[PDB]
């Protein structure tokens, strides 16, 4: 589990969305896993805007913060699961690292702010979401 908090607006993955989320939609993607939503409250995070490859994440499956080298956003195939039909997922960085379920919504920062969020993983692998091409989180 886990979010992005920034201005007036709640980044999720897609797949664990609440009720309350969908009930104050502003953008979802189902190919990116992820969902914005509006807030009352003013958020505490800041959003990278740049093409870092380097940073670290957090795994709530080990509470312990990982520094990872991942690939550049990109479609890349991901199997069926109980969320989705077996597809490809779109604005996605891959890295060696850990990940299991519950880790999805655990956030990548580099040195400029929030990259992105673990959306996949298994076979010593960890997925993330980039969330650096959406502008208009910062207005
Ligand atoms: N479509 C998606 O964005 C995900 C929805 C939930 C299921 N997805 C996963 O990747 C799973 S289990 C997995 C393990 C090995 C090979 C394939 C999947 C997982 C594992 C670790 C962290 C987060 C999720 C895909
Ligand atoms: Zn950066």
């Amino acid at each position: 589990s886990g979010a992005i908090y920034v201005g007036n607006y709640r980044v999720v993955n897609r797949h664990l969305a609440t009720h309350n989320d969908w009930a104050n939609l502003v953008w979802e993607d189902s190919s990116r896993d992820l969902l914005v939503s509006s807030t009352t409250a003013q958020g505490c995070d800041t959003i990278a805007r740049c093409d870092c490859q380097t940073g670290v994440y957090y795994c709530s499956s080990r509470r312990k913060h990982y520094p990872v080298s991942f690939s550049k956003p990109s479609l890349i195939f991901v199997e069926a699961s109980e969320y989705y039909p077996a597809r490809y997922q779109s604005h996605l960085m891959l890295a060696v690292g850990h990940s299991e379920p519950g880790d999805c919504g655990g956030i990548l920062r580099c040195q400029h702010g929030v990259v992105g969020i673990v959306s996949t993983g298994g076979n010593g692998l960890v997925g993330f979401a980039d969330v650096r091409d959406l502008l208009w989180l910062d207005e």
